[PDB]
RNA sequence: AAAAAAAA
């Protein structure tokens, strides 16, 4: 029903000294008075709206304004400094004709906000943050242009990004509260639109088919599909009719040459009669516009793109690539430009912060954090071979595995055409494979008992019927595949939910290229898929919680991309079953789309906790939950909902059974960023901050508990911490300890042998999201649930893994 | 789809 305070602040690990992009305001304890505009129509858009409105007050001045600058955020809402004499009434003023009307509700002041931050126990006031978000916020919003929270200027765009995309570069803005001070958060970004040239070589680019003039066909008739899919849903700038701005989306259009186009006289017919011009490509189709009554036709020759559209649907491999190689960057750069651009800025010499009397400071904000302890990790074999974490990666040549698997039957199915892959190549694989397994754990024996060639996405079921049937005792079958070819989405729907074994998938180059890392990460995914260990925690570095069993739950939600087909959305929920947590179960399922609450929240625990019980024959009195993906501003209604029904959920399988509950909510989408201050203590080539630093001052909520961490090692640009924020919390932890067990937690992932970003149970709620989205890859909410639902034999296992 | 990080 409400959140918790800190109780008090941790002190354990080697100081730092660090640098946050955050700049300091002031406010000067006044009186603002609230007011409302509205303007019909409703469709008309924010800039026209901030036009008009400047055109009253400059213009119709006396008769309401005087010597006054109001504020205007750009929708509904306007403020004043000192109190209009109009009236308290509601007042209206007033195509080339707009009406305005004018209201008064809810005065607000800053003197309850500014005590509210000096002292925490009142929650700040958040229509006064509102009104200083707004007035810090109207000569950039006026100047540059507004794409969302960013602020492009104008002036270079280049970086082109391939088939019709660019990237522009900008920066981003906010006025998020802090202790003692309100704060001014800037960050460089970039963004994706769309290149403004006409559109028949808009089309030629897309295509890469600028030579069309070899093969004059009318059309391609293979990828139209894909040609009406990008082209519908732009606006065009059509300027044959005198910059008539014909901004109607193209929802249909055509495939027919002019010269079979009828309507009533084709396009070049009524061209002609009408302007007397000639068409020179009549061969290509026509662009339809408006309603089919209204039958409004477009030729591609005389039309364009309008600037300045933002993109949503989805990108291909090389543009992600490019684009990662042309914002890449690095932490000085990154430092320099925030530097320049705050510098650049002069927020002082402003007419409206200089009315109302802000004044923001010029400095970056200095902050202290610390580097806690890294664990020790555990092996088995004929030695124990403790490893020790060395800038957040080790290594494990000369150990064995925890519990060795020995493998005595296995099959091989190749798919791919015989050419890469003949006969020797496979020979060394499989040698190499067997060498490297018998040094590390798991002694792969024997012979392959199968090794055929099955080209044909259409002939898996009849060959893993016919192995299954066959070879009894299956227990491993490799899989290489030759592409991107969707035979990985058949051999998972196969083999997950009709038959359930276990297959691996392999690619044909790191099968003609071998490598020792390649075969080690290979063979560490292979002993999780069949059932084994490769290494614990060790016991005695360890919090003081797992005195008593406790459970380890994890969520995630996944939405439907771009606004295409009412696909359902997917939730997900993982838990432990081992006293040292290293073997998880999943329980997903789908729900109604576009939704930000899971509905089965006490049917998934109920389950969870009958396997735990059934696996342990002990019964969990503490519960530790990670929810991640919460959108800000919507977290009251979700944490009601949510807690409620986790009750619920143990209310209902046993009477009188009651344990403790722990809310934590992961974000990583944010803009906050920690520089090294020191020029001695940079790690890497990228002198990012070490693994392990965190900061709980000077920078976050006053009187609630939340706390930064950045537990990986940077390897390419600038780091990004991630942002922890406990909303219900019953077991009364620590500080310090909380950090330790995320922290320690951070360190379980079984993929690779580094640490990473956020902990080992919101990774797999992710992973299985993820594969349930494949599973639902077929080529009706009855069937979804049969669909998602896998087999008995693998709902034990770590498939996802 | 051997694996992590980096841009939306």
């Amino acid at each position: 029903f409400q959140a918790p305070r800190r109780p008090g602040i941790g002190t354990v690990g080697k100081p730092i000294k660090l640098l946050a992009n955050y700049f300091e305001v002031d406010i000067p304890k006044i009186d603002v008075y609230h007011y409302e505009v509205d303007i019909k129509p409703d469709k008309c858009p924010r800039r026209v709206n901030r036009e008009v409105v400047e055109y009253m007050v400059q213009h119709f001045k006396p008769q309401i304004f005087g010597d006054r600058k109001p504020v205007y955020d750009g929708k509904k809402n306007i403020y004043t400094v000192t109190a209009l004499p109009i009236g308290n009434e509601r007042v209206d003023f007033e195509d080339r004709i707009f009406k305005v009307s004018i209201k008064w509700l809810a005065i607000v002041s800053w003197r309850m906000l500014h005590e509210a931050l000096v002292s925490g126990q009142i929650p700040v006031p958040l229509e006064s943050v509102q009104a200083l978000d707004v007035a810090m916020r109207h000569l950039a919003s006026m100047r540059y242009t507004p794409v969302g929270r960013s602020f492009s200027p104008p002036e270079g765009y280049y970086h082109p990004l391939g088939g019709g995309r660019e990237v522009w570069f900008g920066f981003h803005q906010s006025v998020r509260p802090a202790m003692w001070k309100m704060m001014l958060n800037i960050d460089v970004s970039a963004t994706a639109f769309y290149k403004a040239q006409p559109v028949i070589e808009f089309m030629c680019e897309v295509l890469d088919i600028r030579n069309i003039d070899e093969q004059p066909k009318p059309l391609t008739d293979s990828q139209r599909v894909r040609f009406t899919k990008e082209i519908k849903g732009l606006k065009v700038e059509v300027t044959h009719c005198g910059q008539m701005k014909r901004k109607y989306r193209v929802c249909n259009v055509t495939r027919r040459p002019a010269s079979h186009q009828t309507f009533p006289c084709t396009v070049a017919q009524y061209f002609k009669q009408k302007y007397n011009l000639q068409l020179k490509y009549p061969h290509l189709p026509c662009l339809q516009v408006g309603q089919e009554q209204k039958h409004t036709y477009l030729p591609l020759e005389v039309c364009n793109i309008v600037a300045g559209q933002r993109c949503i649907k989805k990108l291909t491999d090389n543009q992600t690539s490019t684009m990662i190689k042309a914002t890449a960057r690095s932490a000085p750069d990154r430092q320099e430009e925030i530097s320049r651009l705050m510098k650049n800025a002069s927020y002082n010499l402003d007419p409206y912060i200089q009315e109302f009397g802000i004044k923001v400071k010029d400095d970056m904000t200095e902050v202290t954090g610390r580097v806690l302890p890294a664990p020790i990790l555990q092996y088995g074999g004929r030695n124990r071979a403790i490893a020790t974490p060395n800038q957040g990666v080790w290594d494990m040549r000369g150990k064995q595995f925890y519990n060795g698997i020995e493998i005595k039957v296995w099959a091989i199915a190749c798919f791919a055409p015989q050419k890469q892959c003949r006969e020797e190549v496979l020979k060394n694989f499989t040698d190499q494979l067997r060498k490297i397994s018998k040094d590390a754990g798991m002694p792969i024996q024997g012979q392959p008992c199968f090794c055929k060639y099955a080209q044909g996405a259409d002939s898996v079921e009849p060959m893993f019927r016919h192995l299954k049937n066959t070879y009894s005792g299956l227990q491993l079958i490799i899989v290489i595949l030759p592409g991107k070819t969707p035979v990985y989405a058949e051999v998972k729907r196969v083999g997950d939910t009709l038959l359930g074994m276990a297959t691996q998938c392999v690619q044909v180059k790191n099968v003609v290229k071998t490598s020792p890392q390649t075969l080690s990460n290979l063979c560490l995914k292979i002993n999780v898929k069949l059932g084994g260990i490769n290494n614990i925690l060790v016991p005695h570095q360890r919090s003081a919680v797992f005195q008593q069993p406790v459970i380890f739950l994890g969520a995630d939600v996944t939405h439907p991309p771009a606004g295409d087909g009412k696909k359902p959305s997917i939730t997900a929920v993982v838990g432990s079953m081992d006293a040292h947590p290293s073997r998880y179960c999943a329980t997903v399922r789908v729900q109604r789309p576009r939704q930000e609450i899971i509905e089965d929240l006490s049917y998934m625990v109920r389950e969870l906790l009958i396997q735990f019980y059934k696996s342990t024959r002990f019964k969990p009195t503490r519960i530790i939950f990670y929810r991640d993906g919460v959108p800000e501003g919507q977290l009251p209604q979700i944490l009601h909902y949510e807690l409620l029904a986790i009750r619920d959920a143990c209310i209902k399988l046993e009477k009188d059974y009651q344990p403790g509950i722990t809310y934590i909510v992961v974000q990583k989408r944010h803009h906050t960023r920690l520089f090294c201050a020191d020029k001695n203590e940079r790690i890497g080539k990228s002198g990012n901050i070490p693994a392990g630093t965190t900061v709980d001052t000077n920078i976050t909520h006053p009187f609630e508990f939340d706390f930064y961490l950045c537990s990986h090692a940077g390897i390419q640009g600038t780091s990004r911490p991630s942002h922890y924020y406990v909303l219900w919390d019953d077991n009364r932890f620590t500080a310090d300890e909380l950090q330790i067990l995320t922290y320690q937690l951070c360190h379980t992932y079984v993929r690779c042998t580094r640490s990473v970003s956020i902990p080992a149970p919101a990774y797999y709620a992710r992973l299985v999201a993820f594969r349930a989205r494949y599973h639902l890859v077929d080529k009706d909410p009855q069937a979804l649930a049969k669909a998602v639902q896998v087999h008995q034999d693998t709902l034990r296992t770590m498939y996802f893994a």
